[PDB]
C-alpha cells in the first residue's frame, strides 16, 4: 500500500506545515502537524476542557462506530519549545492520504498548553520519531508509520515541504519526478528516538565549505534550523546589523537585508537553503527588525534541522531494519 497527502503551511511565515488526516467511522478529518520529532498521535477532541479549544476542529470518538477506549491508558508530553498536552487514549481507524491503519493509538487532549489554544489551525500532532519516544502509559503506543510499515510498498515516508507553499508527505514509495539529481542516504542513530544523523559541515553564501561533523535531528515539527553557537555566529557575521537579542530571544536582522543562503552537507552532497528561507519578518507588527530563521542550539542540547533545511530538500525517511535519511535537491 501507499499514501499520498498534502501539506499546507498555516501561515505567511511557514511557521508549520498541517496535513489532513481521517479518523474515525464515519471520518472527521483533522488537520494535523506531522512531525518527526516526536511520537504521538494526539488530537483536539470533545474531551479538551472547553476554555483551551478556541477554532479548532475536534475529534469525537463517541460519534466513531470504529473508537474504542483504551481502558486506562494516558500520555502527557511536552515539547521543546514548552508547549505541553496530555488526556486518554481511543483506537481507531486513521487515514492519511489514502493509506489506512486499523487501531491506531488516538490520543485525545483533556488539557492543553496556551500556544496549542492560540494557534486555531493546527488541531493535532501525529509522530513520525520512532515509537520509543511515545508517552502512553502504561502500554506505550505505536506510530502510524511504525503500523503502516509492514503493509507499505516500501518502508519508508518523504517529507516535501514548500517554501510559502504546498508540499508533499507520501507514505511507502519514492516519487522520483519531485527531486533533481540523486538522493544522498547517510546513517541514522535511533538512540534517542530522534531521526538523528550527522551533517558534514556548512557554507555561507558563496563561501567556502567547512567540513565539520554536526550531529542533529531532521524534525519537521520544528520552524527552524538550530545549529552550533559558532556556525550561527558564522552565518550571521554575513548580515549587516544582525545581532543576538536577548530580549527578542536569538538573533534578528534589519528587514531591509538580502540575506545570504546556508549549505548544509550531507555525506559529499550539499542541500542550499536560498537566503529567504531565513527570513521570519518582522519581530513585532510593523517592526523594521526581522527575526532570524538560522538560531542556536546552545542551550537546547541537540541541533535541530527544523523546516528551514527541510523545505530545502526532498527527505526520505527509510524505516527500514536499519533506518537511514535521504537528502536530494529539488
Amino acid at each position: 500500500s501507499t499514501g499520498s497527502a498534502t501539506t499546507t503551511p498555516i501561515d505567511s511565515l511557514d511557521d508549520a506545515y498541517i496535513t489532513p488526516v481521517q479518523i474515525g467511522t464515519p471520518a472527521q478529518t483533522l488537520n494535523l502537524d506531522f512531525d518527526t520529532g516526536s511520537s504521538d498521535l494526539w488530537v483536539f477532541s470533545s474531551e479538551t476542557t472547553a476554555s483551551e479549544v478556541d477554532g479548532q476542529t475536534i475529534y469525537t470518538p463517541s460519534k466513531s462506530t470504529t473508537a474504542k477506549l483504551l481502558s486506562g491508558a494516558t500520555w502527557s508530553i511536552s515539547y521543546g519549545d514548552g508547549s505541553s498536552s496530555s488526556g486518554d487514549v481511543y483506537t481507531d481507524t486513521v487515514s492519511v492520504g489514502g493509506l489506512t491503519v486499523t487501531g491506531q493509538a488516538v490520543e485525545s487532549a483533556k488539557k492543553v498548553s496556551s500556544s496549542f489554544t492560540e494557534d486555531s489551525t493546527i488541531d493535532g500532532l501525529l509522530g513520525l520519531a520512532f515509537s520509543t519516544l511515545n508517552t502512553v502509559s502504561p502500554t506505550q503506543q505505536k506510530t502510524f508509520f511504525d503500523n503502516a510499515k509492514a503493509s507499505l510498498d516500501s518502508p519508508v515516508f518523504t517529507a516535501d515541504l514548500g517554501y510559502h507553499a504546498p508540499g508533499t508527505y507520501n507514505f511507502g514509495f519514492i516519487d522520483t519526478t519531485a527531486y533533481t539529481g540523486s538522493i544522498t542516504y547517510t546513517a541514522v542513530s535511533t538512540k534517542q528516538g530522534f531521526w538523528e544523523w550527522t551533517s558534514t559541515g556548512y557554507a555561507v553564501g558563496s563561501g567556502t565549505f567547512k567540513s565539520t561533523s554536526i550531529d542533529g535531528i531532521a524534525d519537521t515539527g520544528t520552524t527552524l534550523l538550530y545549529l552550533p553557537a559558532t556556525v550561527v555566529s558564522a552565518y550571521w557575521a554575513q548580515v549587516s546589523g544582525a545581532k543576538s537579542s536577548s530580549s527578542v530571544g536569538g538573533y534578528v536582522f534589519p528587514c531591509s537585508a538580502t540575506l545570504p543562503s546556508f549549505t548544509f552537507g550531507v555525506g559529499s552532497a550539499r542541500i542550499v537553503i536560498p537566503g529567504d528561507y531565513i527570513d521570519f519578518g518582522p519581530i513585532s507588527t510593523g517592526s523594521s527588525s526581522c527575526f532570524g530563521g538560522i538560531q542556536s542550539s546552545a542551550g537546547i542540547g541537540i541541533n535541530i534541522f527544523g523546516d528551514v533545511a527541510l523545505k530545502a530538500a526532498f527527505v526520505v525517511f527509510n524505516g527500514a531494519t536499519t533506518p537511514t535519511l535521504g537528502f536530494a535537491s529539488k
